[PDB]
């Protein structure tokens, strides 16, 4: 996206916003027993590890929009995907505010711990002041919605997380844009029935994987994505590279389903505060707020359709099976397509597509080497039809080496075990032994391989 406006906060009647500058990340008890090189992302200009201007390296996410327009192919992609989603018969009416706050079927309750955004972050007001979870009373919230209204600036926080070592000195730390609670509630109100239907129906009709459980969903993917050709590739800066035309296209699908097609352009043309600067961006999807993962998935469905259409012009879209989780996508067609040919068609829209898993060349894929949500695919030993989701061993080793809270170590390690065992008993037994070499790991419950495997069979 492109920065259209940039102003000092004191010149437009706004205050400075103060965002956490120190990491909660700390070496854990397993730091010296597992290998790794990730460190907490730089969170401030004064970090001694920096070797670059911090504010410039963050604002490089925004480097212009390519000159392009709607075409017939994007248009047929819109009509095809729309007719597919109509199959679901989503209720276009808004949901009650009670359901937006405390949830309903397919819509998780609002997180009451994260920031409430502008203006509440400057007023000493948190979410639990607006919403009482004990009584389910939202009277304070309703007054704050009336008083402050909607379409408020997003606060851009810096994501406190582990990063590869080369991204530390280069000041390459991710930005998340926490929208106001006022606006998250508006988006849930308008689009809540769509969000619910997607979460409850991950697969090839929504074209979306949000709300899936990889443990059981992995077995279904080969059934859904039939056709001789399994395809996947990676995007460079997906969120930032999405031109305004893809929001018009998304607006058109929402309109075909009788949903508000306009609220969406507040994501496209967005307003922000970072520290002491107010700024506005045209293009790009704000990373980390209202319906982000679903809207990105829907947009990816449009892109993949139009890109295949641009590269090949006797295509049958009924046979182009797609599953997307935001920027991450896997798809199939009834016969072999050239992924390089399809990727090249992205350039004219301002999309940058490289081969999957940081590969050198665009090569053919099968389920033996394809990745989705960081995971590979491996047939079970006894039942070859059940597919293990395979989480990278390296990412588990780096994760275990750090904590944000030592008290919740039992939960942290158990989560890692549930990921790890899918890579096989040999790698899992090595994992267990290293954990039990220190006395803090001796104190934990570490599930045996056989109980994990038996528990998994029973989830199906």
């Amino acid at each position: 996206g492109q920065i259209q406006i940039s102003k000092h906060v004191k010149d437009v009647g706004l205050p400075s916003i103060h965002t956490p500058t120190k990491t909660k990340l700390q070496p854990s008890v397993f730091y010296d027993i597992f290998p790794g090189s990730k460190e907490p992302a730089v969170l401030t200009e004064k970090d001694p590890r920096l070797k670059v201007d911090f504010d410039s390296a963050l604002f490089s996410k925004y480097k212009g929009n390519t000159e392009c327009s709607l075409n017939e192919h994007i248009q047929v992609a819109v009509a095809h995907y729309s007719a597919q989603l109509a199959t679901l018969d989503i209720d276009p009416q808004p949901i009650a505010m009670e359901d937006s706050v405390f949830g309903m079927d397919g819509l998780e309750a609002l997180d009451l711990n994260t920031s409430a955004g502008y203006p509440y972050v400057t007023l000493g007001i948190k979410k639990k002041d607006l919403i009482n979870n004990k009584t389910k009373d939202i009277s304070k919230l309703k007054l704050a919605l009336d008083k402050y209204g909607v379409d408020l600036p997003m606060i851009t926080f810096l994501k406190d997380e582990l990063r590869k070592k080369d991204k530390i000195a280069a000041g390459k730390t991710r930005v998340i844009e926490a929208s106001s609670i006022n606006d998250t509630i508006l988006f849930r109100t308008v689009y809540g029935n769509l969000f619910s239907k997607f979460h409850l129906n991950p697969g090839v009709v929504t074209g979306c994987a949000v709300g899936c459980d990889p443990e059981t969903f992995w077995s279904k993917i080969p059934l859904m994505l039939d056709g001789d050709c399994i395809m996947a590739f990676d995007y460079t800066n997906y969120d930032g590279s999405i031109h305004p035309i893809w929001f018009k296209a998304l607006g058109m699908v929402l309109d075909n389903l009788s949903f508000n097609p306009t609220l969406i352009n507040r994501l496209c043309n967005s307003k922000h505060i970072f520290k002491s600067t107010y700024y506005e961006v045209e293009g790009g999807v704000p990373s980390g707020c209202s319906g982000t993962s679903i809207f990105n998935s829907m947009i990816n469905n449009i892109i993949i359709r139009t890109l295949v259409l641009d590269a090949y012009k006797h295509i049958d879209l009924d046979k182009l099976k797609i599953i997307a989780y935001g920027d991450d996508v896997i798809f199939s067609y009834k016969y072999k397509l050239d992924m390089e040919a399809i990727a090249k068609e992205g350039q004219k829209y301002g999309l940058t597509i490289t081969p999957a898993d940081k590969s050198s060349e665009f090569k053919e894929l099968d389920y033996g080497n394809v990745t989705f949500l960081k995971r590979g695919f491996r047939q079970d030993d006894k039942y070859k039809f059940l597919i293990h989701p395979t989480f990278p061993v390296e990412e588990i080793y780096e994760s275990i080496r750090w904590t944000k809270k030592p008290s919740q170590m039992q939960e942290h390690v158990l989560s890692l075990c549930h990921l790890m065992w899918h890579n096989g008993p040999e790698i899992y037994k090595d994992f267990e032994t290293k954990i039990r070499s220190v006395s803090a790991g001796r104190a934990l419950y570490i599930p045996p391989y056989e109980l994990l495997r038996h528990e998994w069979y029973e989830k199906f």
